């Protein structure tokens, strides 16, 4: 673990004791399991990539936690945390890069202080996830990239609709596969 990832993972304590505070006690529990996971996934791991993803995703807790609605706050730690169950089951190059791409949309999401873009970029993100742990073959996991890639630009245009319809042809794209 890195030394700007130790301040943010200290600042996700912070959080954490924060939302128990002002007795938001199930945003703490969610903020907890994305932080753990994030640790566990470090300590098996010393790829750079993964490091990457996993300090873009401890950003967009924090940034969430602090911007967003308690229940969009919840929406963006769950997509955090499986992302990172997501990774651990497989982090091959490809799927980094997707990951990549969903981490560096939901902290863009979370930085842009919009609560409806920010819940539909972690939906779609979600879904994206899903279909990997359902198939995360070589191919499945090109189409997944090129899906990620529009949540991104997604989030860079806070378009809360396109989101919407990424998540759906996620969903089907599990179907048809
Ligand atoms: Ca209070
Ligand atoms: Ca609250
Ligand atoms: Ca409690
Ligand atoms: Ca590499
Ligand atoms: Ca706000
Ligand atoms: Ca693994
Ligand atoms: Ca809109
Ligand atoms: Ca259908």
């Amino acid at each position: 673990m890195s030394d700007e990832m130790k301040k943010v993972m200290e600042a996700l304590k912070k959080a954490v004791e924060l939302a128990k505070k002002n007795n938001d006690d199930e945003v703490a529990r969610e903020i907890e399991r994305a932080a753990k996971e994030i640790v566990e996934a470090l300590r098996e791991n010393n790829s750079d990539e993964m490091a990457k993803v996993m300090l873009a995703l401890a950003k967009a807790v924090l940034l969430a936690a602090k911007n967003n609605d308690d229940e969009v706050a919840r929406e963006i730690a769950r997509a955090a945390a499986e992302i990172v169950e997501a990774l651990r089951e497989n982090n091959s190059d490809e799927m980094a890069k997707v990951m990549l791409a969903l981490a560096k949309a939901v902290l863009l999401a979370a930085k842009n202080n919009d609560d409806e873009v920010a819940r539909e970029i972690a939906r779609a993100a979600a879904e994206i996830v899903e279909a990997l742990r359902e198939n995360n073959s070589d191919e499945m996991a090109k189409k997944m990239l090129e899906l990620a890639k529009r949540v991104l630009d997604a989030a860079k245009n806070n378009d809360d609709e396109t989101a919407r319809e990424i998540a759906r042809q996620a969903a089907e794209e599990v179907e048809a596969d």
